[PDB]
C-alpha cells in the first residue's frame, strides 16, 4: 500500500556496473560506473573520461562478480566509451527509452557508483533538456537533472519511472566537488547511435552537412528580420557540401531536424554529429520569413579522431581511422618526435593486418593487440608495396 | 540518522542512518541495564570477495567466510567449521561479514538464532545460543563524567557495578578504585547494575559513598 | 660452473664448478620434496693439518679431525670418540673435513654410510646411518618471493609445510603466521611439502587461502 521506485528498481539494478581501473600517461587508478547495453556480447557503455588511458579494466556486477573488460570504442568529443566484458555470463541488459520525449517536468532516478560505496540510487527531476556550453568543442546536448550525482556516478544510467534508459551521467556543475543539485547526462538517443556505430567499427565516422553556424540569439534575430528567438543561424555553407546541393543559403535559420524543433546550434551540431555517414535526413529551414523543407545525406568529413594513442595506449604518432569499407586502418598524420613515426609509421600506410590476422577496421586492430603480444607485427602499405612494422 | 559522506561539511546526496531494528535492541537492552550486554558467536571472519570465493571454490559473490572458531565457543559447540562461508542469519540473507557482526552484536547474550552455512557446496543449517564475551564497554568515565580509570560494567543477574580493570595514573585508581571490587551500593541505595548507580549519581551528591566489595571484604570508597 | 677467483670480474685462469655427485644427490631430494632434508653425524670437527696432527701424535697430514661428537647422535651410537681422525667415507679417501662436510651434507636423512676412522694409529672401520637435523633452509621468502617472516620446511612424510620460527617485524607473522603452524593445503588443493605449495603459488592466484592447523583447530590465512 506504499508507492516505491524499489519493484522497477529489483529489475534495472542489476544492469548497472561498476569500473574499476588502472592506467599511466607515472601510475593512476580510477573509479566510475558502466551501463551493460548488450547482455550476451557483455557490451557495457561509460564515459569515455573514465577508462581513457587505461591500462587495465574490471568491471563488477551488482551481485559481487568481476570480470576483465577490454575496450572496443571511444569518442572523446561526445565522451561515450564502449567497453566488452570478456566471457560475460548471465548478465542484465537496460532497454533504452526514446530521450527526444522526455519532458522537463519528468521523474528520473539515477544508478552508479559515488566515491566507490557501491551500487546507489538517487532520485530527482529533468531539470532541463539541450544543455551544452560545459566543453564548448564536444558534442553535447545533456539532459539536466537534480537527481544526486557525485564521483563515481560517471558512466551511471540515469532512468525513466519505468525502468528504461534516458542518459548516461556524465558531469556535474559543482563548486568543491560536491554536488549541488545541478547535474548533467548523455541523453540516450546519442548513446544508441555512437555506441552502434563503435559495435560495428571501433571508432564513430562521422557526417557533416557542411554549414557554418552560430547561436540565434534575440539580438541577432532582429538585425537579421527573423521571428524566432532560437535556431541555428548558417553563416555559410561550404562548396560542394551536402548543404550546398541541398539548397540552403546563408543567411539561413535552421528550426527543426527530422520533425523535432531545434533548441539551438548545438543541439543541432550534436544530433547531427552523432549520426552516421550516409543518413538521411531532412531539415526545416526559414529563409526571408519563409518556412522551408529540405532533404540532406550527411557525407564524409575531415573528423580529427582516434590517435595512434587510444588504440597503441602510449605510442605517441600519427592519428589513424578506418578507410572505406572494412580496407583496414589508415594512418592520417604522423607527427615528428612522436613515438609512432620512431618505428616507422608514416602517414598514407595502410595496416591491412597484424600478427597474421587481417585488420579490416581499427576493432579487428584492437582485437590483435587484444591477446597482448610481445611482437607486433604490423603488415602495412606504403604506395605499391608491402612492408612490415616491428614493435614490441 | 546518524552520519554523512561530505568534503567542506555540507550535504551532498548521500547521508546514513542506523537501521530501527538495531535501535530497538541496543534501546530496550539499556533501560532494563544501563549499558548492552553483549553477545558473540566465536569465529573469525572477513568479507567474502569474489577473488577470495574462486581460491575457496564457492558460488558465491558475496556472505560472511569463517577464518576459524574459537575453541569452546558457540559456534565450536554448534559445528561450524574454519573455511565456512555464513550466508544467512536468521532466514534473512547475509549482505556481508560487518552485517552479520552488527546484527549479533546488537542482539543480548543468551538469543537463540540460527545460521545459514555453505560448507563444501553444500548448504547448512545450525542452531547457535549467544554466549558471554570480553566487551570493552562503559568506561568509569561514562558513568562518573570526567573520572579517567577503570573500565566498569554489570555483574551476572542484577548483583552490581564490577570493576573491569584500572590503569595506573587514571583519577579512578586515586581514589582507591582496584580491578576486581564489586560496587554493590551508593549513598545507601542498592546498585544491582549500572543503571541504578548512574541513578544515585544523577541527583548529584557533593559525597559520594560507594559500598564496594574487594575480595571477603566489604569497604566504603569516598568521592565529592 | 659456479665460481671464479678474479680480481676485476675476469678469468684469470682460475674457475670453480660443484661436481656432479652433488648435483645429482642435492638434486634428486628438491624434484621429490621442494628442498634438501640434511643429515647430519653429530660430531664436531676441522682440519687435520700437519700441526695439530704432531700434538696429536697421527701418521697423516690430511683428514677430518674429530673434536667432539654429540650425545645422542649417530656417531655417538656408531662408537665415534673425539681425538678421532676421519680418513674416508664409503671406501673414499677423505680431502679435509670441508669435503667430508660437503659431501654428507649433500646425503639424504637415513642414507646409509661407512666411515675409516683412525683412532691411536690404529684404523678403524664404522657403519653410520645419517639422522635428523635442525637445518637452517627455505625460508618464508624463498616460497613467497619477498614475504619476511618465519623460516619453513618440510614435516615427516609428506604430512605438509611447518613453519619453523617466526621472527616480529617481518610481514610473514604481519598476515597471522605463527611459529608452529603447519601449512596443509592452499586454495583448495592439498600441500604435502613445499614443492606441491609452490605449485599453487605457481599458478599465481590473487588470494592464497593458507589452511593451516595451530594446534588441536584448522584454520585459515588469507594473502593477496
Amino acid at each position: 500500500q506504499m508507492p516505491s521506485l524499489a519493484p522497477m528498481l529489483e529489475k534495472v539494478m542489476p544492469s548497472v556496473v561498476s569500473i574499476n581501473v588502472e592506467g599511466s600517461t607515472q601510475k593512476f587508478m580510477a573509479l566510475g560506473s558502466g551501463v551493460i547495453i548488450d547482455a550476451d556480447k557483455g557490451y557495457v557503455v561509460t564515459n569515455n573520461h573514465v577508462v581513457d588511458n587505461a591500462t587495465v579494466i574490471k568491471v563488477q556486477l551488482s551481485d559481487g562478480r568481476k570480470f576483465d573488460a577490454k575496450m572496443v570504442g571511444k569518442d572523446p568529443r561526445s565522451d561515450i566509451a564502449l567497453i566488452q566484458i570478456q566471457n560475460p555470463k548471465n548478465l542484465t541488459a537496460i532497454k533504452m527509452a526514446d530521450s527526444d520525449a522526455l519532458r522537463v517536468g519528468d521523474y528520473t532516478v539515477a544508478i552508479g557508483n559515488p566515491f566507490g560505496l557501491g551500487e546507489t540510487v538517487t532520485s530527482g527531476i529533468v531539470s532541463a533538456l539541450g544543455r551544452s556550453g560545459l566543453n564548448a568543442e564536444n558534442y553535447e546536448n545533456f539532459i539536466q537533472t537534480d537527481a544526486a550525482i557525485n564521483r563515481g556516478n560517471a558512466g551511471g544510467a540515469l532512468v525513466n519511472l519505468n525502468g528504461e534508459l534516458i542518459g548516461i551521467n556524465t558531469a556535474i556543475l559543482a563548486p568543491d566537488g560536491g554536488n549541488i543539485g545541478i547535474g548533467f547526462a548523455i541523453p540516450s538517443n546519442m548513446v544508441k547511435n555512437l555506441t552502434s556505430q563503435m559495435v560495428e567499427y571501433g571508432q564513430v565516422k562521422r557526417g557533416e552537412l557542411g554549414i557554418m553556424g552560430t547561436e540565434l540569439n534575440s539580438e541577432l534575430a532582429k538585425a537579421m528580420k527573423v521571428d524566432a528567438q532560437r535556431g541555428a543561424f548558417v553563416s555559410q555553407v561550404l562548396p560542394n557540401s551536402s548543404a550546398a546541393k541541398a539548397g540552403i543559403k546563408a543567411g539561413d535559420v535552421i528550426t527543426s531536424l527530422n520533425g523535432k524543433p531545434i533548441s539551438s546550434f548545438a543541439a543541432l551540431r550534436a544530433q547531427v554529429g552523432t549520426m552516421p555517414v550516409g543518413s538521411k535526413l531532412t531539415l526545416g529551414l526559414l529563409r526571408d520569413g519563409k518556412q522551408v523543407n529540405v532533404n540532406l545525406e550527411l557525407q564524409q568529413s575531415s573528423q580529427n579522431q582516434v590517435d595512434s594513442s587510444s588504440i597503441f595506449n602510449g605510442i605517441e604518432g600519427a592519428e589513424m581511422s578506418n578507410k572505406g569499407k572494412d580496407q583496414g586502418v589508415v594512418v592520417n598524420n604522423v607527427k615528428t618526435g612522436t613515438p609512432a613515426a620512431q618505428i616507422g609509421l608514416k602517414k598514407g600506410d595502410v595496416i591491412i593486418g597484424a600478427n597474421q590476422q587481417a585488420v579490416k577496421n581499427i576493432a579487428e586492430l584492437r582485437k590483435v593487440l587484444d591477446s597482448k603480444p610481445s611482437v607486433l607485427a604490423l603488415n602495412i602499405q606504403r604506395g605499391d608495396s608491402t612492408i612490415y612494422l616491428l614493435m614490441q
